[PDB]
């Protein structure tokens, strides 16, 4: 039987209990991913449509989570239009030569995914039409965070040579911003059409941003983004952390799910006007706490979630590699545990 | 003419100008330090009054800013309870063993100023008695931000092992936040008595935090530094990026003064109940675009905070090693000129 716990929750509609997902839940926090990546390789394994597959499934198994999200690399479709994302091991993926001029910007093309990227259209077919009977979550980077690691070339903590060229180059910027929304679209459609039933945009550092400069740089295009693939009739989700003064305005955004960190609670939310489904609260750094602590803090944002129906509990972060798989075995089975019994 | 315009503004009382002074406003953004630096190294001029007084008062005569910030290391105090510290320098100052156990938070002392720190107090003497015509403002880190350095041990992102004991120990936890308390109020008296008008305490990392657990953990302890503090009759700010959501609880705190990161608009702020004086705002990547977006952006802020007495800029963050000293003094030319105009 197909479990639609999920997709009801991402819709607001009734369920039998509540939902849950861990973003990075495949990843370095399980031993078998770990010995997998480092006998294949994390190129076959984020290319490999038999390999991607599994480390996706994983923790569906493992967990009895209500939804797989689609393991890859949040720069897969980046060569597709021009930028080359090399490195070597232990930060892998790597971008040689920054954006620097409008004319670097012009020369970035158009990702054809049936052509240019089939390893990952393939994967989602495999998963989908033949092995998951929970839904599969596809996703994209945003733009601002793709322009980051396309613009700070090297690692940052403060985006300032990203933000610089925001402000010191806005026409350069919009085109960039247009350029990739292209590509995001085109990518996303790709994904829903080979069999993805909600898609998450992960937009990791606009946290960095403040209000203003958000709605001057960055929502215009977000709209676009958003409004085009609303038309795939899936669920829309964002999440990045620390950015908590940003909700209202993702809320404004044609999206469905407005995924939180920690620090906007759900009361909070609500009563902000935060009022389509909202996704995770938990802290990542709990999850190292005693089990009483985990408890106290998972039964308080149930507790306020299952207020309404749209509700998908997840952490308000990546797992991070030292999280125990059995911690999050025992608190899946919780969450379940707890919130249908609630429901009854 | 001592120059008293940042402490009328810290009080809340009319000036003919708008304040300004930028968080680490001495250091590598200046070609003098840089060389001064490579010259004598870190820990001379760390340690030599002659030296910290020269770093301190030097972007005072180049810029013309309305108060200095004491040059010292967040850690300074440390040592004299009994941690360790030095290094490599390459991930700042590192802590050798973190504290892990009860007996580890225990075996803690107290400081002498007077013994263990001499050099502060020297250097803050010849400052204020023989070289500023500006307020100094001391400071000291928070116990949170200073409690994570001694528990990370090495470089951190998001604070999971100090989040981690903070929960799985609180009693321990509530011993450390006593003993930091002792220490800091021990601190600050001494450097008011050399001759520092006002305080800064430094949150950096408290931002990790949610409202839930700054209730919890860490604002009955800063009740109590900012009580006793408030009987010295000097202004007492607090700053610490990525913390706007905690911005109505310190001003609950017998405080002076809110310091706010570019996330938290003044306006906005004010609308929020924040009605104590507003400390500094502008996003520090900002000084890096044509001096008109810097002008305009900073227009924008001024404009909001000259609603009230009780308004002294600074960036939302600190000045970083990119940044132009011409763009600086250019920067405070303009603050005094528009407040000015403006206000007659």
């Amino acid at each position: 039987t197909f479990n639609e716990t999920f997709l009801k929750a991402a819709r607001g509609e009734k369920a039998d209990h509540t939902p849950v997902w861990y973003m990075r839940q495949a990843g370095r926090s399980q031993p078998e991913y770990r010995k997998l990546k480092e006998k294949y390789g994390l190129f076959e394994i984020t290319h490999q449509p038999e390999l991607c597959a599994y480390v996706t499934r994983l923790p569906v198994e493992q967990y009895g989570v209500d939804a797989a999200i689609l393991y890859k690399d949040i720069m897969t479709p980046l060569p597709s239009i021009g930028v080359d994302v090399e490195i070597k091991n232990g930060i892998g993926p790597v971008i040689d030569q920054p954006i620097r001029s409008l004319a670097d910007i012009e020369k970035l093309g158009q990702i054809d995914p049936e052509q240019d990227v089939p390893y990952v259209l393939e994967t989602i077919k495999l998963l989908v039409n033949e092995q998951l009977n929970v839904p599969l979550i596809g996703f994209s980077g945003a733009p601002f965070t793709l322009a980051s690691y396309m613009t700070e070339g090297g690692p940052s903590k403060n985006y300032n040579k990203t933000k610089a060229f925001m402000y010191s180059m806005p026409d350069a910027w919009n085109l960039l911003m247009s350029k990739l929304a292209d590509m995001i679209i085109v990518y996303v459609k790709a994904q829903i059409k080979a069999g993805a039933k909600a898609i998450q945009i992960f937009d990791s550092w606009v946290g960095a941003l403040n209000q203003a400069d958000y709605r001057t740089y960055i929502k215009p295009v977000m709209n676009r983004i958003f409004s085009e693939l609303a038309k795939e009739n899936v669920p829309l989700i964002m999440f990045g952390v620390g950015a908590s003064h940003l909700a209202g305005d993702w809320h404004d955004l044609p999206l469905d799910v407005v995924g939180l960190d920690w620090r906007l609670g759900i009361d909070e939310a609500r009563s902000k006007g935060i009022t389509k489904t909202v996704q995770g609260n938990l802290d990542p750094s709990i999850l190292l706490a005693p089990w009483e602590v985990i408890e106290q803090k998972t039964k308080e944002i149930l507790d306020q979630g299952m207020e309404s129906d749209g509700f998908i509990f997840n952490l308000g972060h990546g797992v991070f590699p030292d999280v125990s798989p059995e911690v999050l075995k025992k608190l899946t089975a919780f969450v379940h545990e707890y919130s249908q019994n609630k429901k009854m």
